[PDB]
Parts: structure tokens; sequence; C-alpha cells
């Protein structure tokens, strides 16, 4: 028979952010050693690594607003 | 016999941060000290990993709102 | 028989910031010291690797907002 | 009247060590945080100082061995 | 009257090392942070300062044997 | 009256190392940070000073054995 | 709902003063001695300060009288 | 609704002063001694200072005779 | 909505002043000493300073009477 | 009848003073007032006169021995 | 009859100092006030006088030794 | 009768001063006020005199020493 599909997301928002003021930050590590040995790995597929990593991070955005959407269909 | 279907979904949001100020942030780790030895390792999907991590973080987002959402149909 | 899809988001959004000032942010890393020694590494597929990393990062956009959409039909 | 003296020390004396190895020895200091805060220093005879310091030290004689005599004759 | 002072020390004396190896020795300092923060120095006789020092020594003498002697007569 | 000093020290007396090999030595600071803040320095007599050091010091002599001897008489 | 607001203040005043003679006035002043030691001064909103004044003052105003009024109205 | 605001002050005031005659002021400091020491000033905001003034004055206004008045209105 | 404000101050006042003489007015300072000692001076706003002033003042108004108004009126 | 007179006085003597080191002295008079009233003043032979007098005095002699002697004859 | 007088004082002395070192002396009057007030002054033999003096004196001889004598003989 | 007079003093003296070292002197008057008020001076024989001095005075010898002598004979 027949196949009606009809799929309409309908979206109106805000995502908002209102700040006077952002400052007098600090972040202060004090630099650093790493040592990082290795035989065998086996990574197959979709793999994040992060082996004797040392970081330092500052991030500071005015907004820093985020937005996440999917939208599937599968037939 | 003849399917419909019908996937509407309707948003109207918002999501909002007012401040009047962000500041005087202080983070103070003492720089470091990081080895990491191997031998075998077999991440085979999506593996996400952190091995000997001496990570420092500072995030100071005016906003950092997040608005997420996934919309699936399957058939 | 006869299949009909429609498809259709419809949208308006806005992802918005206002700051009155960024400014007066210190992040202090010193340098470093860094030794990696391998072998074998096996990497098949979206494989994302760091090894020994010593990453000082400093950001601070003013805005940083981020929209992510991904839209898939598949038949 | 006559005064005599007569000073004679005789030392026979041996200071002896033996190893078969001085090995396989890590110093790995993990870094480190100092802070100091002051008015006014003010040394004004024989003083000795350190402020803030972050000092490593590794000290492997093969011998290391001291001796340490002192002779004083006072009329 | 007569003064007769005789002074004679005799020494014989060994300071004796013996070692089949020195090695493998690793000396990693992992970084570290200083801050030091005043007004005024004053300093006014033989002060001996170190302000904020970071110092890293690695001191392997094959010997490293030390005899110190001190002879005075005063009159 | 006659006044007779005789001084006489008599030393046979030795510092004496043996190693079979001296080596494989590492010496590898991981950098750092140093921040000394001062108004005014104000030094007057047989001051020594030092301000803000990173030092590095590898000392690795094939003896480093020492003979000190001070000999004094006063009238 | 309607506000009205009335403020009429009505003054009729008089500040008098009638003297025969102002005068044979003598201010002689036996010298004088101050002293002031100190380290830093830090001075950060509407201060008004005198510090080690060593001063004289003759006022005779004739008259002298003083008349102060404020008149206020908020909504 | 309607807001009638009506501020109406009325003055008849007077600030008199008869003299007979201003004079014969002798004002005569025998000198005087003032010292001061410090190492670091600093100063903000809005500061009004004096330091180690030795500052003398003779004020005879004939009225010398002051009438001060606000009239503040807000909405 | 329907707004009125009227403002009306009447002042008739009179500051008046009647002296049969100013005069025979002496000011004679026997001299003085003054001393200001300092290493750094840091007048960042609106500041007014004086350092170490030895002033002589002087005043003889014939009236020196003084009205001082002020009319504000603000939305 | 015939008259002898001898006058021979005879003087050694020493006025002695040895001092290793003189100094460090402050005088600071707080100011002062005198005053002095008078008719009439009738001196009429070999007066030392100090009327009203505001003196200061500060004397420190290296040595200030005296020695003082009179020697009279008469017939 | 005859009249024989013999006058012969006869003097060997000596004042003396020894002074390793005069310094840092210091001497700061306060100004002071002085008023003095007379009608006749009559001084008729030898007179000595001061009036009114405000008379300040800082003296530091190196010996300010002194000798005095007076030698009379009247017949 | 015959009269004989011998007058014959005999003087061998030494007034002597010995100084290592004169200076750091500091003198320094706050000024001063002086008046003196009078009709009529009648001085008449050997009158030494002063009158509203304000006299600042520095004397540093490096010897100042002094020896007076008088020698008077009268018939």
């Amino acid at each position: 028979g027949s196949v009606q599909i009809v799929y309409k997301p309908v979206d109106l928002s805000k995502v908002t952010s209102k700040c006077g003021s952002l400052g007098n930050i600090h972040h202060k590590p004090g630099g650093g050693q790493v040592e990082v040995k290795s035989e065998k790995l086996d990574f197959k597929d979709r793999v994040q690594s992060k082996i004797g990593s040392l970081d330092n991070i500052t991030h500071v955005p005015g907004g820093g607003n985020k937005k996440i959407e999917t939208h599937k269909l599968t037939f």
C-alpha cells in the first residue's frame, strides 16, 4: 500500500547570554616533563586516544553557547 | 495497507543567562611529571581513551548554555 | 506501492551573546621536556591519536558560540 | 721559669668503601608550586637566606668518604 | 724565662674508594612554578641570598673523597 | 728570655679512587617558570645575591677528590 | 490614579551680627618641631590627607555668618 | 494617571553684619621645623593631599558672610 | 501617561556687610625649615597634591560675601 | 728692716683624655616662647647680662680639657 | 730698708686629648619666638650685654683644650 | 732703701690634640622671630652689646686649642 511520511521539526529558539565583564582570570601551571615508550598499539575504528598528554587549557569564550541537533530519517 | 506517519515536534524555547561580572578566578597546579610505558593495547570501535594524562583546564564561558536535541525516525 | 517522503526541518534560531569586556587573562606555562619512543603502532580507521603532547592552549573568542546540525535521510 | 709544650698527635687511619655498582638511580621531581609575599627584607649581618627556592639535587659520589681534622694550640 | 714549643703532628692516612661502575643515573625535573613579591630589599653586611631559584644539580664524581685539615698555633 | 717554636707537621696521606666506568648519566630538566617583583634593591657590603635563577648543572669528574690544608702560626 | 505633589517651603529669616570692633587680635606661634617616618603609602579612594603639616591659621571674618539650605524632592 | 509636581520654594532672607572696624590683626609665626621620610606613594583616586607643609595664612574678610543653597528635584 | 512638572524658586536674599575700616593687618612669618624625602609618587586620577610647601597667604577682601546656589532638575 | 720675698710655685701636671670615637648626637629644640618687659636698666660696673634670650648650644669638643691658674702677689 | 722680691713661677704642663673620630652630629632648632620691651638702658663701665637674642651655636673643636693663666705682681 | 724686683715666669707647656677624622656635622635652624623695643640707649665705657640678634653659628676647628696668659707688674 501507499506509504506517506512527513517529517517536519519546527524550531523557534534562542540561546542567549549577557555578561557585564569577563576578566582577571589566572591559570598557572609550571612547564613540565613527559615520557612515552611503546611496543604495540592496535586501534581499528573511531578510536580517539591521548597518551602521556600534559595539557594546560584556558578557555574564556565571551558567549560559548552551544546548540546541537541531529535529524535522522531511515527507510 | 496504507501507512501514514506524521512527525512534527514544535519547539518555542529560550535558554538564558545574565551575569553582572565573571572574574577574579585563580587555578594553580604545580607544572608536572608523566610517564607511560606500553606493550599491547587493542581498541576496536568508538573507544575514547586517555592514558597517563595530567590535564589542567580553566573554562569560564560568559554564557556556556547548551541546548541539545536528537530527532530520529526509523522504518 | 507509491512511497512519498517529505523532510522539511524549519528553523529560526539565534545563538547570541553580549559581553561588556574580555580582558586581564593570564596563562603561564614555562616550556618543558618531552620524549617519545616507539616500535609498532597500527591505526586503521578514523583513529585520532596524540602521544606525548605538552600542549598549552589559550582561547578567548569574543563570541565562540557554536550551532551544529546534521541532517540525514537514507533509503 | 721554663714552660715546655710538646704536642704530637700520631694518626694512622683509613676510611674505605667498596661498591659493586652505583646505578639504576632515578630522580624525577614532580614539579611544584611556590609563592612568597612580603613587605621588606632588611638583612644586616651574616644572614644566609633562600626565599622561594625550588631546587633539585642528585649526588652520587663513587666514594664520598670524608675525613676532617683540626689542630689548634693557643698560648 | 724560657718558652719551648714543639708542635709536630704526624699523619699517615688514606681515604679510599672502589666502585665497579657508576651509571644509568637519571635526573629528570618536572619543571615547576615560583613567584616572589616584595617592597624593598636592604642587605647591609655578609648577606648571602637566593630569591626565586629553580636550580637542578647532578653531581656524580668517580671518587668525591674529601680530606680537610687545619693547623693553627697562636702566641 | 728565649722563645723557641718548632713547628713540623709530617704528612703522608692519600685520597684515592677507582671507578670501572662513568656513563649513561642523563640530566634532563623539564623547564620551569619563575617571577620576582620588587621596588628597590640596596646592597651595601659583601652581599652575594641570585635573583630569578633557573640553573642546571651536570658535574661528573672522573676523580673529584679534594685534599685541603691550612697552616697558620701567629705571634 | 492621579498624583499631585506641591512643595512650597517659605522662608523669611535673618542671621544678623553687630560688633563694636573686631580687632587687636595677636596670633604669635612659638615655632615648633615635627618628624614623620613611613614605609609605603597606598591611597585608593576619596582620601583627604595631611601628613607632617605645621600649619598656622588666623581667620577673623567681620561677620562670618553662615546660612546653609537644601531642598530636595524625589519621585 | 496624571502626575503633577509643583516645586516653589520662596526665600526672603538676609545674612547681615555690621562691624565698627576690622583691624589691628597680627599673625607672627616664630618659624618652625618639619621632616618627612617615606619609600613609595601610590595614590589611585580622588586624593586631596598635603605632605610636610609649613603653611601660614591670615584671612580677614570685611564681610565673610556665606549663604549656600541647593535646589534639586529628581524624577 | 500625561505628565506636568513646574519649578519656580523665588529668591530675594541679600548678603550685606558694613565695616568702618579694614586695615592694620600684619602677617610676618619668621621663616621656617621643611624637608620631605620619598622614592616614587604614583598619582592616577583626580589627585590634588602639595609636597614640602612653605606657603604664606594673606587675604583682606573688602566684602568677601559669598552666595552659592545650584538648581537641578532631572528626568 | 730688709724684706725678702721668694715666690716660686712649680707645676708639673697633665690633664689627659683618650676617646675611641665621639658621635651620633641630635639636638632638636621644640621651638619656644619668651617675653621680657622692663623699665630702666642701669648697669654700672663689670656687669655680664642676658635678657630675654632663647639660645640653643651644641658643644662636642674632642678634648675639652681645661686648666686654669691664677698667681697673684701684693705688697 | 731694702726690699727684695723674686717672682718666678715655673710651669711644665700639658693639656692633651686623643680621639679616634668626631662625627654624625645634628642641631635642628624648631624656630622660636622672643619679645623684649624696655624704656632706658644705661650701661656705664665694662658691661657685656645681650638683649632679646635667639642665637643657635654648633661647636665641634677637634681639640678645644684650653689653658688659661694670670700672673700679677703689685707694689 | 734700694728696691729689687725680679719677675721671671718660666713656662714650657703644650696644648695638644689628635683627631683621626672630623665630619658629618649638620646645623639647620627653623627660622625664628625676635622683637626688641626701647627708648634711650646710653652706653658710656667699655660696653659690649647685642640687641635683637637672630644668629646661627657653626664652628668646627681642626684643633681649636687656646693658651691664654696675662702678665702684669705695677709699682
